[PDB]
């Protein structure tokens, strides 16, 4: 199972890790992927989950896309893990690069509630642009299902638990 993991609260669990290596060795039923609304997985959580798929991942979600059309902001859909889970729950937090409605992380994480225990990044966070210390409070705050997050950046985890309140 999960190791080395902070309790934060009743179900939120955090951790200083590649979160595409703790898949790797975990196998967990769910990986959170920092998807967009298009499933293009170029860069951040995205493309290191894609790129260790061997790309897999942007087949089975061009396939998707073609047939179901773009995810909302907010949105999610359940797709194959590959050789990282046997699930992804492919979750879009907005992007506030792209002058996406912060309030909306709120309802990306919403669609954690509908799986027991996922393996996850902190939504809209990285490259999605929104304060990662906002990102822990919303999940803190939404989530009711068991979450493991796997946070990359070392100085950015001891921020994240020095300051949890
Ligand atoms: C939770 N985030 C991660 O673990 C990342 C993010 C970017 C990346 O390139 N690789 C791993």
């Amino acid at each position: 199972s999960f190791s080395g993991y902070l309790k934060l609260t009743d179900n939120v669990y955090i951790k200083n890790a590649d979160i595409v290596e703790e898949a790797k060795k975990v196998k967990p039923t769910v990986v959170v992927n920092a998807a967009n609304v298009y499933l293009k997985h170029g860069g951040g959580v995205a493309g290191a989950l894609n790129k260790a798929t061997n790309n897999a991942m942007q087949v089975e979600s061009d396939d998707y896309i073609a047939t179901n059309g773009p995810l909302k902001v907010g949105g999610s859909c359940v797709l194959s893990g590959h050789n990282l889970a046997k699930h992804c729950l492919h979750v879009v937090g907005p992007n506030v690069n792209k002058g996406e409605d912060i309030q909306l992380l709120k309802s990306a994480y919403e669609n954690f509630n509908q799986h027991e225990v996922l393996l996850a990044p902190l939504l809209s966070a990285g490259i999605f642009g929104a304060d990662p210390i906002h990102s822990l409070r919303v999940c803190v705050d939404t989530v009711r299902t068991n979450v493991y997050l796997a946070v990359f950046d070392k100085n950015l985890y001891d921020k994240l638990v020095s300051s949890f309140l």
